[PDB]
DNA sequence: TTGTGGTGT
């Protein structure tokens, strides 16, 4: 055992912590204790008949709306807005199959519709199914949702289909996602969301009364959210008889999910799209004739093939297949100059090239910003270059959209970003190197890791079309059609890969509670060593108790929409007046950093963070303090100005800045404030007080510890409560810094690639650790009294602070399983607040002098 | 000294 600083208090302090523990221990309307015990005493048979008395709205049909609607849909079937809306539509092969897919779901619960880009069904299909209902004078008993993974997805798609009806928004088609919503009308009508709205909206209306046709579209791509959504149908439909499902999908393992759902009804539609011609290594190589150079393994897998090939391509082309830089992007210089030769040859068109990473995107940039090659000099200034990242700048702005100046090609450098969430319509030719990140989270070691990997069959589809848009492209693959055989068919299911603590609670909720029996009954079960560990989370955080049922802190959790450790810091934050500051943090966490990264500006924005992180040593205060400073330039009307000096993102800011409020408006609703707005003073009288902060932005990232023992920029000696050797990921502010009052850290995120880096961290006091942490006993190890915490790091304190600190966690527990039964905001001068106060007070301790 | 990508009445 190794003993570290000490944490003794003095006398004045301890005198007057006791004196406000005795005041907070001498006191004596609740739905929420009747709402959570009754969730707790109804077994599932009986939950499935409440809901269905409680949302009965679609037992109501209006005859009045029925004929209205009815009337006006044949009346301006006449009219010429429509009838070429009406004509057009029916180019989409979608339409052709209308009259056999009414059928099918009048026959059927679920079908499955299959097709790739421009078939229509997103846009078609629930115009058919709504129309029918109309037409048929049904209109008021058809209420139809079609489920998106992506946010700006449901938005487009609900734009369109409103345009394709001669409508504004909000009438007979809406969209809600997160934080934003044009709802349509309440009957006869379609609404796209985002998956997550869905799952969110089921704690409601857990069996889906509010809905008569349920649209889950991209299944294919195993999002998290359908996967789950499908698992949960195979419970809900038994009760829901008339309820009306239509799966959908690219065909992509289709089988999949015609086998998941009995073998029920399977449509195919055949694509719209321009051909795109598939070329490989050997068509590069043999078209280019580049030359290379500066395990086998590779030589066992590409041999057998040249064998086959052997008269179809020249000798020196296969000779080139057997080097093994010649597959991915290992060479630079020889995607160079297949950007290069499309340049020479070809007609005019976009190039857009697949990479792995940011890593590989400046190289590729800086060969054809910076070319020290001839030809490529050639090329330099007939080349418009766009990096495409998820942490850069072009994807927000509108220029890699746009059609180049004339004379000059269009060459877009992208991530996997570019095979579906951000789209640009003139690409007419696509490079793919083969490679991307992943990723990956090994059970045993407790190691997250982002390695270099081969892409699968379904990502080289995908990035196929991508080329195909506008006129017929090209698509060029870095890798030989050996390799291709190799690949896996699609990547590893998202859920496969997840940590599964929220998903748990959330079944709770549900009235789901045993994860294992449930999520087993998915199309890929996780492993059940990943549901233990989330339910041990769970329990660590008293969300649920020894024998794994709900709690009342649980069911508060269960209903924010945010991880339970964070929604926890969220709570914590409202008792302990902190709200803005922690809400920040939480928020960031959840979503994203504001900070762009752009190629070459790296030391510029370490400056920029290390500037608003104010030499608090934290990335989590860093980020409250940039929300902070951007309000205060649009009172000052210097928004724009603000976000280029510091390399910020306003679209990502003001979305931080929702989150926010949401949490607030939450809370608020709950009772845990007495008003919804985050910046109100009364919720934030202790915003300002910096290790307070650090207490409770620990208490939501606690049990992620770490100690530093080094110095020297600096150098670091440090390591996790594991005993693993980490250090700061270079981005986060505390890289290379030195002179830290302490030496233990917070991190919500830690990471394998060239090291163990912890991605995002906060300086935290012992003393912090100790109150809000668990595993906390006082003793004497050598000949000294100390006191620990999570029975690792031992700390010198003396008697007296120990029987006060320990008889202050046992009171601290006593109050948060009062507010998460009795929801109700600490009243300022009473019993409560005394309790707070004693706490503020220890950890003022530590403030800097 | 370095960062695949989604998302939550």
């Amino acid at each position: 055992i190794r003993l570290g600083c000490n944490v003794s208090a003095p006398s004045g302090v301890l005198e007057r912590v006791k004196e406000l523990m005795e005041d907070y221990s001498r006191a004596p309307d609740a739905k929420f204790q009747q709402q959570f015990r009754h969730l707790l005493s109804v077994n599932f048979e009986e939950f499935v008949a409440e809901t269905k008395e409680r949302n009965a709205d679609l037992d109501w049909v209006n005859p009045k709306l029925d004929e209205r609607l009815q009337l006006e849909l044949g009346q301006r079937q006449l009219e010429e807005n429509a009838k070429k809306r009406l004509e057009a539509r029916k180019k989409l092969p979608t339409m052709k199959y209308a009259d056999d897919i009414i059928q099918a779901v009048r026959e059927n619960q679920v079908i499955l519709i299959v097709g790739s880009t421009g078939c229509g069904k997103t846009t078609q299909v629930p115009q058919i199914l709504l129309d029918d209902a109309i037409s048929r004078g049904c209109a008021s008993s058809c209420r139809i949702i079609c489920t998106q993974p992506r946010r700006i997805s449901a938005i487009a798609i609900a734009e369109w289909v409103s345009y394709e009806r001669c409508e504004s928004l909000g009438n007979s088609v809406g969209y809600q996602i997160r934080l934003e919503s044009r709802k349509a009308r309440e009957r006869a009508s379609i609404t796209y969301c985002t998956t997550g709205v869905l799952l969110q909206q089921l704690q409601s209306d857990p069996l889906m009364h509010n809905l008569s046709v349920l649209i889950l579209d991209e299944i294919h791509e195993r999002s998290v959210e359908t996967d789950l959504l499908m698992g949960l149908l195979k419970v809900i439909l038994p009760h829901r008889p008339d309820l009306k499902v239509i799966l959908m999908s690219a065909t992509v393992r289709e089988q999949d999910f015609c086998d998941y759902f009995n073998n029920c009804p399977m449509f195919r539609i055949e694509g719209v799209m321009f051909p795109v011609k598939m070329l490989y290594l050997e068509d590069v190589l043999s078209k280019t004739n580049y030359e290379f150079q500066k395990r086998m393994k590779h030589e066992a897998m590409i041999e057998p093939y040249l064998r086959r090939i052997r008269n179809s391509y020249d000798s020196r082309v296969l000779d080139k297949l057997r080097l093994p830089e010649s597959e991915g992007c290992e060479d630079i210089d020889f995607i160079a100059d297949l950007v290069y030769y499309i340049c020479e040859n070809e007609p005019e068109g976009a190039i857009l090239v697949f990479l792995p990473g940011y890593d590989k995107i400046s190289q590729l940039y800086n060969i054809l910003d910076k070319p020290k090659t001839s030809k490529g000099q050639r090329w330099r200034d007939h080349m418009a270059v766009f990096p495409l990242h998820s942490l850069m700048q072009s994807g927000e702005q509108q220029a890699v959209f746009r059609r180049p100046p004339a004379g000059q090609r269009k060459v877009i450098i992208s991530t996997i970003i570019a095979e579906t969430s951000v789209t640009i319509d003139d690409v007419v030719y696509v490079i793919n190197s083969g490679r991307t990140k992943a990723t990956n989270y090994d059970i045993e070691t407790n190691i997250q890791s982002l390695d270099e990997v081969w892409v699968t069959k379904a990502n080289t589809q995908q990035r196929r079309g991508r080329a195909g848009r506008v006129r017929p492209g090209i698509c060029y693959n870095l890798f030989s059609r050996a390799r291709e055989d190799r690949m896996d068919d699609i990547p590893t299911p998202e859920i496969l890969r997840s940590k599964l603590e929220s998903i748990i609670l959330s079944l709770k909720l549900l009235h789901i509670d045993d994860p294992y029996r449930f999520l087993q009954t998915l199309i890929n079960a996780p492993n059940p060593e990943a549901i233990k560990m989330g339910v041990e989370l769970l329990k660590r955080i008293e969300a649920l108790d020894q024998t794994g049922t709900l709690t009342p802190l649980g069911m508060h959790l269960a209903k924010l929409p945010i991880d339970p450790q964070m929604g926890k810091m969220i709570l914590m934050s409202a008792l302990f007046c902190c709200l803005d500051p922690i809400t920040s943090a939480a928020a960031a966490l959840s979503f994203k950093s504001p900070f762009y990264s752009p190629l070459g500006k790296e030391s510029r924005v370490d400056e920029i963070k290390r500037r608003m992180a104010r030499n608090m040593r934290s990335d989590h205060l860093m980020v409250h303090n940039t929300i902070i400073a951007y309000r205060d330039s649009r009172y000052s009307h210097a928004e724009r100005d603000f976000c280029y000096k510091n390399f910020l993102s306003s679209m990502t800011l003001q979305q931080l800045e929702r989150m926010k409020n949401q949490f607030s408006e939450l809370l608020y609703n709950y009772k845990f404030l007495a008003s919804s707005n985050c910046k109100d003073a009364a919720s934030n009288k202790n915003s300002e007080k910096i290790p307070l902060l650090r207490a409770i932005i620990g208490a939501g990232l606690y049990p992620n510890m770490a100690h530093l023992r080094k110095s020297r920029r600096a150098i670091h000696t440090m390591a996790t409560d594991d005993g693993r050797r980490v250090n700061f990921h270079p981005s986060s502010v505390n890289s290379g810094e030195s002179g830290f009052d302490s030496a233990y850290f917070v991190y919500f995120q830690r990471q394998k690639s060239t090291d163990l880096f912890l991605l995002d961290s906060t300086m935290v006091f012992p003393m912090a650790l100790i109150i809000f942490g668990d595993g906390v006993e006082a003793g004497v190890t050598q000949n000294t009294p100390y006191l620990c915490v999570a029975k690792t790091y031992y700390f010198k304190c003396n008697r007296e602070t120990a029987d006060v600190v320990i008889q202050l966690r046992s009171n601290l527990e006593k109050l948060l399983l009062k507010k998460a039964l009795y929801p109700a905001p600490i009243e300022e001068n009473g019993y409560e607040k005394q309790l707070i106060k004693a706490i503020e007070l220890l950890l003022s301790l530590d403030e800097r002098l």
